[PDB]
C-alpha cells in the first residue's frame, strides 16, 4: 500500500509490544498506562484486557486458541490470561530479570527476551521446567519471534544486530541487516520474511526471504518505533512508542 492508517486506540502512552491473532484483533502493550489493550478488526472501541498490577508491560503474544502471554518487565514475571479468563496466572519461570520480549508457536511453546540476564529461555508446552537457548553474546535483547519451523530470531538490542537460532542447533546466524541503532522488535512471517524495528533510526526494516540486504518499510513520521507483528496478509503493525500511536501498513 505504501500508505500508513493509525490504528483507533485512545490514550495510549508509549506503546511497547504489538501481536495480532488469527481473527485479525490486534493487542497491545500500553506500557507507560501499565495496561494491555485490544481492538478488533473493524472495531472502533478498545477493550482493556483484565491483567492485574503489570509495571511496565513489555511484549505480548496470542496463540491460536486465543491466549494471551503478557512480559511484565517491572515484576520480572511472565502472566498469562486463557480466552475465557479473569485471573492471570504467573509463569514457571525462574530468575527473570527485566523480560522483556515474548513470543508463542503453534505447539504452545512460550520464548521469552529475558534482557537483565542476556538470554533467551523457553517453557516446552506442558511443562513446568524453563530451558535456556543456546544464544551467545547477547546484550540486553529485546525481542524475540519464532516461525513455523522452530527457529528462534532474537534482537541482540545492545548489540545492534539480529540473531537466530534453528530448532536443536549450537549454531547462531547474525542477519544481514545493516546499520542498525538498537533494534527492538522482530517479526517473522510465514514466507520467513522477517520484519525489525530499528528504534534508533525511527524506521522499520525487513529481510525478504531469500535476499540479501535489507529494505526500508515505507512508513511515515515514526518516533522511535518499538514493537512490529505480521498477520497471515502481509499487514505490518508497528507500535509507534514515541508518537502515542499504532500504525499498520497493507
Amino acid at each position: 500500500s505504501n500508505t500508513q492508517t493509525v490504528l483507533p486506540f485512545t490514550g495510549l502512552n508509549t506503546p511497547s509490544g504489538v501481536a495480532v491473532d488469527s481473527a485479525g484483533t490486534v493487542y497491545v502493550t500500553d506500557r507507560g498506562n501499565n495496561r494491555v489493550v485490544k481492538l478488533a478488526a473493524g472495531s472502533n472501541t478498545q477493550t482493556v484486557l483484565p491483567f492485574t498490577g503489570l509495571n511496565t508491560p513489555s511484549g505480548v503474544a496470542v496463540d491460536s486458541a486465543g491466549t494471551v502471554w503478557v512480559t511484565d518487565h517491572g515484576n520480572n514475571r511472565v502472566v498469562k490470561l486463557a480466552a475465557g479468563s479473569n485471573t492471570q496466572t504467573v509463569l514457571p519461570f525462574t530468575g527473570l530479570n527485566t523480560p522483556s520480549g515474548v513470543a508463542v508457536d503453534s505447539a504452545g511453546t512460550v520464548y521469552v527476551t529475558d534482557r537483565g540476564n542476556n538470554r533467551v529461555v523457553k517453557l516446552a508446552a506442558g511443562s513446568n521446567t524453563q530451558t535456556v537457548l543456546p544464544f551467545t553474546g547477547l546484550n540486553t535483547p529485546s525481542g524475540v519471534a519464532v516461525d513455523s519451523a522452530g527457529t528462534v530470531w532474537v534482537t541482540d538490542h545492545g548489540n545492534n544486530r539480529v540473531v537466530k537460532l534453528a530448532a536443536g542447533s549450537n549454531t547462531q546466524t547474525v542477519l544481514p541487516f545493516t546499520g542498525l541503532n538498537t533494534p527492538s522488535g522482530v517479526a517473522v512471517d510465514s514466507a520467513g520474511t522477517v520484519y525489525v524495528t530499528d528504534r534508533g533510526n525511527n524506521r522499520v526494516v525487513k529481510l525478504a526471504a531469500g535476499s540479501n540486504t535489507q529494505t526500508v518499510l515505507p512508513f511515515t513520521g515514526l518516533n522511535t518505533p518499538s514493537g512490529v507483528a505480521v498477520d497471515s496478509a502481509g499487514t505490518v503493525w508497528v507500535t509507534d512508542h514515541g508518537n502515542n500511536r499504532v500504525v499498520k501498513l497493507a
